[PDB]
DNA sequence: GCTATAATAGGGCA
DNA sequence: TGCCCTATTATAGC
């Protein structure tokens, strides 16, 4: 009823941001922390990681923080919360302001090969397929505004969503098309 | 471990 | 001002 295709895209990566609302001393965090990495000349953030939920945090001097790698939105907020407390314990008056899911990446397998060239040709205003550069067809759906990477194998990557239902809807919108161009 | 995709954050530079 | 800096993640042919 929500997934007429019978297939449910698996969530693979969630990118979120949160505002710790306090400037941070990155050199102090990098020295005091254990799971930290800081190379100012390369990137302006402290890169930290935890095991559960398995994620990576990018902590900036401004107090802003990016959390990547989680398998769900809840897992992403949970992870972000642990990093916030890690930073709190380090001495800073960190809070958890304006948490937001910025991107959801999902993937699935329709279990049948696809004729990418024919698909791109019939949907040129939406498709970008150049095998010699990247083996996947880049499908830029407008409603919802989502990008799908369609491979000959039947495997699909769906990215750009800020709510999981967009991920699901884009896949459901694309399913009938993939079937039309099933490789025989 | 590069190719390409989305999204975020910051310093640095043409 | 734009854009790459970095890390994430599925995918696949090089």
């Amino acid at each position: 009823s929500k997934h007429p295709s019978g297939i449910v895209p698996t969530l693979q990566n969630i990118v979120s941001t949160v505002n710790l609302d306090c400037k941070l001393d990155l050199k102090a965090i990098a020295l005091q922390a254990r799971n930290a990495e800081y190379n100012p000349k390369r990137f302006a953030a402290v890169i930290m990681r935890i095991r559960e939920p398995k994620t990576t945090a990018l902590i900036f001097a401004s107090g802003k923080m990016v959390c990547t790698g989680a398998k769900s939105e809840d897992f992403s907020k949970m992870a972000a919360r642990k990093y916030a407390r890690i930073v709190q314990k380090l001495g800073f008056p960190a809070k958890f302001k304006d948490f937001k899911i910025q991107n959801i990446v999902g993937s699935c397998d329709v279990k049948f090969p696809i004729r990418l060239e024919g698909l791109a040709y019939s949907h040129a205003a939406f498709s970008s397929y150049e095998p010699e550069l990247f083996p996947g067809l880049i499908y830029r759906m407008k409603v919802p505004k989502i990008v799908l990477l369609i491979f000959v194998s039947g495997k699909i990557v769906i990215t750009g969503a800020k709510m999981r239902d967009e991920t699901y809807k884009a896949f459901e919108n694309i399913y009938p098309v993939l079937s039309e161009f099933r490789k025989i």
